[PDB]
């Protein structure tokens, strides 16, 4: 499954993003759900610090520790630069556990700085927070995954399979394309209604909607029509509006036929 | 339900009681899982403080604050309880008069205030690691009195007084083990309803006892007169054959209700 997770507002809020490897906040319940599975994870990363999302960090390095012998790898934890929960927490975690002191390496990050990553398939993709309107307190992130990619330039799109072929053979492959950045993956975290700007072009976005701040149903689905997003699921919603926004779900499944729209359950695990 | 629980032996392990509002352990989950229901936690008794039993522990009290503090109990000495209750109220000055700590020693008493009546008590023994049991304090007629009519009996009580006509005794109406080896039959014998860890089905590889095999509590549980016996604490590899085993000792052992926590789901009772 490419994404496994689970998401309650205020409770817990965890996602497991397998091809690459990376975990997307933390909160209670990670490990013990996703078994030795944590041991295949290379990267965290968090949106912010509530404990609804840190708190099921010390289960991971916990388990990794002692299950994963003398062939562990440190974990690397990255979080918004500044938010003093995730410090405090990280910290107590090692001062509490000494076993536990390098298993995991906390890295703050500042809004915009790249995090290339390191996984089969090619060297090509990266992750870069952009900040998020949420609690006006501590600072919270949103995150982007890029791939780096290559596409023809205008100007040879015409051509048809023989004639760019026989052009590529004779001037190779980067003559007749140029480098783009497409934006493979985008989670908002928790936050107001993502600007269309931040959203468009993104393959998959994951929007908080803990509402019927945070974001409401209706101002998120207003983002994703105008930046002409196709593929988003909706996710940190409470679970007394289960029925509700899923009614509304499938209104706007019928109102934006081509958008595929998908939620995480705040009763059950997510997979897709 | 009056046991809403989830263990899976070094993840997570937290079990609800809801006859006394009491939640034994904390691993992480509990307050994801049991929403709301975290509301009516009366006390919260911790065996230990291993992260699979206490990580949960910030998720309750978060959840309850957002009404007199919380009472959460654990055995005298657990750093680890220490340590973590006073980060969650140094990292987090709004939650820092919502819950209170309080070590015990062996076998001292926590009575629950019930309806006034102190009938019910906790005690905790020795497995630092602590096993819990909760105590009914009941009456019964004195043995010389049970041949006495409704008027007699009523005419003694008069001009001697209860107290005069019966005798209290203490029953064990739950024994929870914590974790630990086989406990000693003496220590469960008595018990209306024994949870037990169960970490391994077979002895063979348990590289450390620090842990009970199915067949070693299973002997406990014969030895003593047990009843009904939940196995928790259960470990991962031996995932599937739960069933079999248990059925077996099922069998083995058809007079003895043997109930257990899946790994992979919370279990009700
Ligand atoms: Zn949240
Ligand atoms: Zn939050
Ligand atoms: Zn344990
Ligand atoms: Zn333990």
């Amino acid at each position: 499954m490419n994404i496994i997770g689970f998401s309650k507002a205020l409770f817990s809020t965890w996602i497991y993003y397998s091809p690459e490897r990376i975990l997307f906040d933390a909160g209670e319940g990670v490990s013990t759900t996703l078994g030795s599975k944590v041991y295949a994870f290379k990267y965290v990363f968090l949106t912010h610090g509530h404990v609804d999302h840190i708190a099921g960090l010390w289960g991971v390095v916990n388990i990794r520790n002692n299950g994963m012998g003398d062939r562990e790898k440190p974990l690397d934890v990255f979080y918004p630069e500044g938010n003093r929960a995730v410090e405090e927490y990280t910290e107590f975690i090692k001062r509490a556990n000494p076993d536990l002191r390098f298993s995991f390496n906390v890295h703050p990050l500042k809004e915009g700085e790249r995090v290339f990553l390191r996984n089969a398939g090619g060297f090509k993709r990266y992750v870069q927070p952009f900040r998020t309107k949420h609690v006006s307190s501590e600072v919270s992130f949103g995150y982007h995954i890029f791939e780096v990619r290559r596409k023809l330039k205008k100007e040879f799109q015409g051509l048809d399979s023989k004639e760019i072929s026989r052009l590529v053979k004779e001037k190779g492959r980067d003559f007749v394309t140029e480098e783009y950045h497409k934006k493979v993956l985008t989670i908002s975290g928790d936050s107001l209604a993502l600007d269309p700007e931040e959203i468009r072009g993104t393959e998959l976005l994951i929007h908080e909607c803990t509402f019927l701040n945070h974001a409401a149903i209706d101002e998120v689905m207003e983002s994703v029509k105008a930046a002409g997003v196709k593929k988003v699921i909706l996710y940190h919603i409470s679970t007394r509006y289960i029925r509700q926004l899923k009614s509304v779900i499938k209104k706007y499944r019928e109102e934006m036929p081509d958008v595929e729209i998908l939620y995480m359950d705040p009763r059950k695990v997510f997979e897709m």
